[PDB]
């Protein structure tokens, strides 16, 4: 496949509904060698199981809240992947109280802080820590949301964190391009799922989106995974510092009703 | 390849330096069946020759200045491709007097008109004419330039035409998504070439670009072709109405010096 | 008045409800000396009457479709204002057939032509004609619509025209900057009126807007007039090449329902 | 004055050269009643003196790092202004180590934290504290920089902070709109000063700008003050959630050299 020869590290797998699961599957199908991380002991077994299904046994703990955890993970990856071709950052977080109702009333100093630490800083943290082990032609990827560009109900502070993330993509791209590294983000649409969200009234969001999206449907983790694989392959060599909208055209339309 | 089974029509091939040549090569490598058009008798033989090299013998005349030429071409394609999976619009034009010096002084009613007719209207003209023969899952693609988003010296009126083009992409995406059609544009960087441009002081443009581009180089028709092939494949199903910047991050940086 | 000592030329007044009327009223209130042009005989008296109310007797014909018309209007204007300080361009026209239905179907070569010629080229056309009559510190203004940036049902090719116009603003800005001239555009939201708009199902556009607009109402020609006055005044000295949205935060929110 | 009958609170005055000083001067000139806050004891007298010149004796301390500080400042402010009409937020801070060199290297968890906390969260923090003291028709203003939108050498994490701030503007705009409050930001260009900036090789930023800025000069706190006054006045009633660029067309041109 177009990823054959590539050794990628994938984060934020938590279930078969996880965007990163979809990305992992796709990258594997295009012939990449994958490594996985997990946040805690609660997820360890699920990921190990998924890993194995995708021919991997490089499963490491990483909680991006702790620089030490990041360092230690990269230290262990190195034993087996002294050098590698990048990573997919699919992590995010904020306290629930934060995503409910009036943004001004909801937001707090600490929530803002957490949302931004986990959801935005963490991406560069990882780059900072594995910078030396990345190969030229390596690609870093993160996932964002329209929430960052427009004010979305209930999305509240994640909107801010995402905007920070997308700026991060650009500052990182600029900093690392000269050494062979490309950095982009995929801004995906709300994915239709069964589970339950943090975004309040997500179910509606999905409903409305399908009706007014040019392609007339929500996207899938497949849709998202296919773009990520491309964006992480040498086929995208000319693209860096970009936020690609994978939302079936939702963002470019208006008043479709 | 990821384009296997796909029947694409490619325009604007004029030489081995043509962006569309690069797109054609790439699409062919990913297993698509290609058809070509040519503007006039002066180019007919070169294209026929390229076509053959890419296993095609569907070479038709099309001058997008004439609706009749468009209709007639689509009529003939139909004999052999009653239905097909889209097309790549890589056409553009403006009178030379137009791209030299102060924009206000240079621009004229007629130049503006021509630039916009050929460079922007032509894309929807083609869609209008082959709408009925497109298959669900079909993808339409055009090529644009930063010139459309920023004021670029000498680029003058093409800048306007390009802005019209990029708006066209969105209006077309919105109109055709519901029937299975996706429409995007690639905004490519200035490509390093030997030939001579219409854009005055292009050589400099290339020079400056390489120095301040995050990847530290100009892109290639390969870079561009690889993105187009992806954007025309089912791998991009979740992307429509988008203007993807394939310029190695040039647009996202500033004052790099 | 912050406009005191300015001679500004106002285009496209056609009723007490026209956006240009509101721009005129504000400018006059802020101390500007005004002049008016009208499109054709049928509007002569009306405009002649408004002008009276606005303490002016400078009323000329000008059909932007004709270069000679523009040359002449300025030739005449200069008999009384050999130098002035900016002209407000509130003009645009598409054939109605163009504004209803599927863009791709509705669109036509001629329709496209006319829309851009009148709605876009015209703005530079006038700049070009009075360039030497302008004083340092002059400012040119035009009026856009969100349709330039997003696909909006029925707006169709007007959307492409506006996009072209907004690109014009920057090119013009970049060319006349060094000689003391600023060029900007105001992108107004839909203004609730009683008459009938050439734009299809506009009433609904109105209803929807107020509900989801952050300020919870539609803007007035008053609101628009005021921003207009400011942008043509020395108070906006640091602003050029700008598309200022004056639509109550509408373009920035998403899924407010 | 178009600000007559308004009570506006001004933040971040630290010298005669501070952007807030210029915003104050303009607002005062346009008839606004002003109040000031200072960060710490070391600035008390200075601000107390400016205020005097600006016909005010409302001078309070406020360190946005502390919620209690904000609560108290407003508690005190309310003894004299139980209701007012908007506060101007001209505050931001990063640790210097952060602003020099390779972003990825320079950056650090704490640096990132502080930058966003002070430069971004603070703005909503204040909104949140005086929300009930605000009159219908109030307006909040903040100051950004192009670094939010583009990667700029050395600006580094401040770039992420600003991006976060600009997202805040929209979220805030969308939340307080219905209750009569507008929120906007002015993205100013680099202002030529004599002192020394915490920002690295800034002088050069200055030199470069004037050369390539469409108006061919840097903006003044005067230019910025004026736009500021307007945006906090009823004249800008139709404007909310907006990032107005006040940098002489700089962000819009490309390759002017
Ligand atoms: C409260 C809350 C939480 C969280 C959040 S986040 O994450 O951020 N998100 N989510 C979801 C969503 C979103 C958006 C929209 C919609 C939805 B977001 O905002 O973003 C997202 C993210 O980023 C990504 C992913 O997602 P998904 O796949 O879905 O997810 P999950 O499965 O859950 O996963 C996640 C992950 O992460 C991790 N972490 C956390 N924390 C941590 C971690 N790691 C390490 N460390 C630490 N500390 C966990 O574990 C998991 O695994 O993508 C995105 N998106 C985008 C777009 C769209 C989407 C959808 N879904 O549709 C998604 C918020 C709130
Ligand atoms: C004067 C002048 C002319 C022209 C023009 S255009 O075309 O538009 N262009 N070119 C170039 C350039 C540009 C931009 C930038 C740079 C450069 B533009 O603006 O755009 C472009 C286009 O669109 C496309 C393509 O290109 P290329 O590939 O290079 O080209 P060629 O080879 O030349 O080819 C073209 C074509 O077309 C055709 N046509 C015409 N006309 C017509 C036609 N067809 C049909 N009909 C009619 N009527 C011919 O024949 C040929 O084949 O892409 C683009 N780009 C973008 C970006 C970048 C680039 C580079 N190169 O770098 C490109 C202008 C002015
Ligand atoms: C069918 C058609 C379509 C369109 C047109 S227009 O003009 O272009 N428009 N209208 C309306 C509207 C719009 C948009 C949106 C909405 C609505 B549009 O597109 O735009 C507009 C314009 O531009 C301006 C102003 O308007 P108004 O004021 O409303 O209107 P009127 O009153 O009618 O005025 C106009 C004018 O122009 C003129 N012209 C024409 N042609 C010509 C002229 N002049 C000279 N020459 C020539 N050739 C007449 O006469 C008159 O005065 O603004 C805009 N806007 C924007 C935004 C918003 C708005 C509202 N309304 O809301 C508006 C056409 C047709
Ligand atoms: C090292 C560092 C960095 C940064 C900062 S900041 O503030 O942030 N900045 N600065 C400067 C600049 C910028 C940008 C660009 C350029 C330059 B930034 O980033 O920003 C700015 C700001 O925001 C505003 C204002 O500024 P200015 O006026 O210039 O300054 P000053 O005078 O110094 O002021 C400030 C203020 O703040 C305050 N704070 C702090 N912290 C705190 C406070 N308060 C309270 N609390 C707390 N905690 C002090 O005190 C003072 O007063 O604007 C801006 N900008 C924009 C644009 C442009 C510009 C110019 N300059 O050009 C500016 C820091 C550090």
């Amino acid at each position: 496949g177009f990823l054959s020869g590539k050794r990628i590290l994938v984060t934020g797998v938590a279930s078969k509904l996880s965007i990163a699961y979809g990305i992992a599957q796709a990258m594997h199908r295009e012939g990449a060698e994958l490594a996985f991380t997990y946040q805690n002991d609660k997820l360890k077994g699920r990921v190990e199981e998924f890993a194995a299904q995708l021919g991997s046994d490089i499963v490491l703990q990483c909680d991006v809240a702790e620089d030490a955890s990041i360092d230690t993970m990269f230290a262990e990856l190195g034993k087996v992947w002294p050098k590698f071709d990048g990573f997919v950052h699919s992590i995010g977080f904020a306290p629930g109280d934060q995503l409910d109702g009036d943004y001004v009333n909801a937001v707090t100093r600490e929530g803002f802080k957490i949302a931004h630490d986990i959801s935005s800083y963490s991406f560069v943290a990882m780059a900072k820590a594995c910078r030396s082990m990345l190969n030229p032609g390596s690609a870093l990827l993160t996932l964002s949301y329209l929430g960052a560009e427009r004010a979305i109900p209930n999305y509240n502070v994640m909107g801010l964190a995402k905007a920070s993330l997308e700026a991060n993509v650009r500052y990182m791209a600029n900093a690392m391009g000269p050494e062979g590294v490309r950095v982009n983000a995929i801004s995906a649409g709300p994915i239709r799922t069964l589970a339950a969200s943090g975004i309040k009234d997500f179910r509606k969001m999905l409903a409305h989106c399908e009706a007014v999206t040019p392609i007339r449907r929500t996207v899938t983790i497949e849709d998202v995974g296919n773009s990520a694989a491309f964006l992480c392959s040498d086929l995208s060599a000319g693209i860096s510092g970009e936020v690609v909208h994978v939302d079936g055209g939702f963002s470019i339309a208006a008043m479709n009703e």
